[PDB]
């Protein structure tokens, strides 16, 4: 599996009022154990968030309020933007991408995308402003202990995963980037995210996780 180097420069995907959220769900949120979120937590139009405590939110909880409701509209916009992007030099990838390095640009998976063996590296080739957009027609999953790694100055603020169904991250996965799923997102015990978990219509399920926003999350150039 050989990944070519794209020339088309992807623009950032505007997240609007979702930018200061670490986690957003649509139908419900369920947590088990000592999860910690540093960032805001949103739910709309659903009402039920379970498991805080023992989960801890270092941030503001927004349920069916002005900010959460706008954030749902804005994640729909972002999802549709991500899904509609096309470029003559975009790259098709699918299945297990463990062991691969992805350079900047646009990627499309017509089936499920996974990190099943080894780690996936995003390599910005010395340009921190680089953007990486991955379109996924099905699910996004990881086995236990998988990692999203950054090289060449790549930034978690600049990586986007558009997921047309649901995502599931195995125990102790260290994931990065903004995950925008149509349906649900699940993190198993001890998994972590530097990024955002933004579920449009389904649920976010957590167990003993650590969530933080991207380093310098309000910037894409550095």
């Amino acid at each position: 599996t050989v990944i070519p180097l794209q020339t088309t420069v992807q623009t950032p995907i505007t997240l609007g009022s979702a930018n200061n959220f670490a986690v957003i769900a649509g139908s419900s949120v369920t947590n088990t154990g000592a999860t910690n979120i540093t960032g805001d937590l949103g739910l709309s139009p659903g009402t039920s968030i379970g498991g805080f405590p023992p989960g801890i939110l270092n941030g503001t909880l927004h349920i069916n309020d002005a900010i959460a409701n706008q954030a749902k509209l804005d994640i729909t916009t972002a999802y549709n933007d991500a899904a509609a992007r096309v470029a003559s030099d975009m790259v098709t990838i699918s299945g297990n991408i463990g062991g691969l390095t992805l350079t900047p640009g646009l990627y499309k998976s017509t089936s499920s995308l996974a990190v099943s063996s080894g780690d996936v590296t995003f390599d910005a080739l010395g340009d921190p402003s680089a953007i990486f957009v991955i379109q996924i027609a099905s699910t996004l999953t990881t086995t236990p202990g998988r990692k999203v790694l950054l090289s060449g100055g790549a930034l978690a603020s600049n990586i986007y995963w558009q997921v047309s169904s649901s995502a599931s991250f195995g125990t102790t996965t260290s994931f990065k980037g903004t995950v925008i799923a149509l349906e649900s997102i699940t993190f198993d015990t001890g998994a972590t995210l530097e990024g955002r978990a933004l579920a449009r219509n389904g649920a976010v399920t957590m167990e003993g996780n650590t969530f933080v926003l991207p380093l310098e999350h309000h910037h894409h150039h550095h």
